[PDB]
């Protein structure tokens, strides 16, 4: 019986960071106490202005990414302060019955509720709010022995990295510019038209174009390994690390399963989370992108990973550097 | 030789069902007769009044189902009245040469043809007239010993689902309401401009924004497993079982290759069928659905499934129920 | 070491060809020694004469196909003549470190460059320049040993083929009609715009379309196995062959990967390149095309392959010919 298991509470952290965790463990089903916080805001999601009447889980696009292992039970405490202006609720792709969690979960603003439902199937799982993809993020499930290899051979990273991708619909006036709404309500009939274009304004990696890029670059150093996991609610999209390839991937994202390795792309179909795995080889920066390059450069799903150690002639080397033709 | 062999007549129903047939079978190599008539007509396909001037095999959106085992040949009878108005045929992606069948099956309104081939590769096939996704089902090729897991363990369904999604691309007047037209033959010339924008007006199961709700959606048991049999003929879609997942999928939909488990969300490649088996642990309604929320919920891309049975509090328990915050 | 070991010099060719090589082979690692042209024009890309201000590697859409082991080292010496106007990179995506290549070769007309890479992972891999995925092709990289089964089989093809796809952005003038640029660089504002709008006003195989009808189809005989290799650097594809199958199918490319087997239709995802295995057992013609019937009839990508020998009446055949209603 549940009742009668041992309750940890966890600590969850913004993304893209995960909160620390084990891998491979020696300890047993545990029920996991988890809580957040609904919020409601206007945010700026390109480099010229442009603002989205979002809704968040704890603040941030994607939300943050719950870990627990195989046999575990997620307890969530779900809350909707007086502030906001909607119900919401939650659907865990992880979990089973009663749409997800989403039928237990309805929480006008001033409302709580908590859920719990056994995590029994490993894998990274999208949890969004019933009907809004922009509040979503991922249930990371991993199996009690840790990560394996299509022979059964142990996995491992040794940090984990979170990336929510997000189509946006933003509505333009008769002068060609993006509009601006006072309340979320207001937002609501012109994104519906623009979403039956089925045609994103923007494709933006957690939150806003730009915001894996720059001071806020992904890190790594050679011989690391590093777990991408890359979820969207809504949309397909095509992960690939330039100057990289998936070691182990599970873009289904479901760890019973095994990985393919050196995949040069993978698929993350809409309405799901993947996970791949790559040990670093070489220094440099790094871009993880959208490989539709239309999606990636001119709408914004693109981000860069920056990774320190040294360079490897073996691997790669240039023979002769650019010079005049002969 | 196939000449030598014994016939069986079988008898198509109106989907979501599928025929009775056997699943493993001592039985052997048989030839399987169908016959199938095609039927123009017009119909409405939202809740709204809008029409299509639809091209159906045996009267409904998707076409029926046909059953074999790995082995077997299908000979169908391909019947066009002459209350139609242009040619057909049907390719067959489970048969090999002559495009599928088409070269052999043109058929003008008042005449019929019978083609025989051999099904020798298992898995749920799309069969579609040559150029219109429109008139399209699916052909399942069992194995002669049935569903096998991974492992070779054998699998099974207490009953079988099919689900045909259409993307549809329905012309609008100057005044911005959807066209009706008298014939097939005019929708024509709207119709490929709106096609080449490669969006859709509307994308439905079964004919019908709704087909697969209220009265008409689908029905289980907890402790039943169910086969859902999806197919597209035309366009990529992404199908999720709302509060469930996909047990064993065949996302590509081949039994000769090993399914995949747990899935949140799987992939059916425009131009295929896939399949998936779930057991049902929870009563309630589900939602079947187009994981991109757009193509579901604006577009039409949606069903239930309404499950009986005992609630179970291991899997999932609403521990506070919605309450104001302390 | 690398400059310690052998170096083979290898003579490109032309699209849909794959220049001759080994499969398995008792050989040792190899450096092997390519070298390309890069070369801006202006291409008639359908039957109306409609334009694409293009760049190729080599002359041709896509560019030639490069083969090695795994193990072998590619040294690429990258050329891009003065006659030309910007410059230009590679991204190997078979390749580690320095953006698969990018940063190690830009080179501004008149320049060149000489790149290697350890070619360590197998499997069929797109090159293309870092911004433009029209300068595209594929690196395939067999194992030392051959292509193998999931059971690790020997498998084989006698003939290779190679089909890049490309989606096409073409602008229309206030008239309605396809705009004709005098360069290259005033072709890029308006087919940025075009772009965003995430359709395709053209998807081709191989620079234009029926660039692979007509006296261009591909050809075989009965008997024969055929590798079909499927690039898309840039948007979503799913490869079928009209009344054939994918006998062995690796959709993601990479050969250490078991292949899927009597797929009907493939997926490959935008940012690489796929590769299919068709034994052929029936004459005639047949269409390798895009199953999105849309995108393959309406917008160009669809070819046929020309197969002679002997018709088999146990796979197919015709019972009773088209003829009137009883
Ligand atoms: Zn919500
Ligand atoms: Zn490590
Ligand atoms: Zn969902
Ligand atoms: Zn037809
Ligand atoms: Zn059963
Ligand atoms: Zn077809
Ligand atoms: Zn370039
Ligand atoms: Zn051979
Ligand atoms: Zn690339």
């Amino acid at each position: 019986d549940a009742d009668k298991l041992p309750h940890t509470k966890v600590t969850l952290v913004a993304p893209p960071q995960v909160h620390p965790h084990e891998q491979a463990t020696k300890s047993g089903p545990k029920v996991v106490e988890f809580t957040m916080t609904i919020e409601e805001k206007k945010m700026v999601i390109d480099d010229k202005g442009t603002t989205l009447q979002a809704m968040t889980f704890n603040g941030s696009m994607p939300g943050p990414t719950l870990v627990v292992h195989e046999g575990d039970y997620v307890q969530l405490t779900l809350v909707n302060p007086a502030t906001n202006a909607m119900p919401h609720n939650v659907d865990f792709h992880g979990a089973t019955g009663a749409l997800g969690g989403a039928k237990l979960t309805n929480v006008n603003p001033g409302e709580q509720a908590t859920l719990r439902f056994k995590a029994d199937r490993s894998g990274t799982f999208v949890y969004h709010c019933t009907p809004h993809p922009f509040m979503s993020g991922t249930l990371m499930v991993l199996p009690r022995d840790g990560l394996k290899d299509p022979q059964g051979k142990p996995l491992h990273y040794d940090r984990a990295y979170t990336i929510g991708e997000f189509d946006l619909y933003i509505p333009k006036g008769p002068d060609g510019k993006y509009k601006d709404y006072a309340t979320l309500a207001e937002s609501y009939g012109d994104t519906v038209q623009v979403m039956r274009t089925l045609t994103p304004s923007h494709i933006v990696f957690n939150g806003k174009v730009g915001a894996l890029t720059g001071a806020n670059a992904l890190t790594a150093k050679v011989g690391e390994t590093v777990l991408l996991i890359h979820s969207q609610a809504n949309r397909d999209t095509r992960p690939h690390l330039i100057g990289g390839h998936g070691d182990w991937v599970w873009e289904t994202g479901k760890f019973a399963n095994p990985p393919q390795r050196d995949l040069e792309t993978w698929f993350i179909r809409g309405g799901s989370a993947g996970a791949a795995l790559y040990t670093f080889k070489q220094p440099g920066v790094y871009a993880y992108l959208n490989h539709n390059l239309i999606e990636a450069f001119e709408l914004g799903a693109a981000g860069h990973i920056k990774v320190e150690g040294k360079w490897n002639d073996d691997l790669m080397k240039q023979i002769k550097a650019p010079a005049p033709i002969p």
